[PDB]
């Protein structure tokens, strides 16, 4: 949940 916004691959830029 590191990137709460939609565009993430797992759920970050690098998560």
């Amino acid at each position: 949940g590191c990137c709460s916004y939609p565009p993430c691959f797992a759920t970050n830029p690098d998560c």
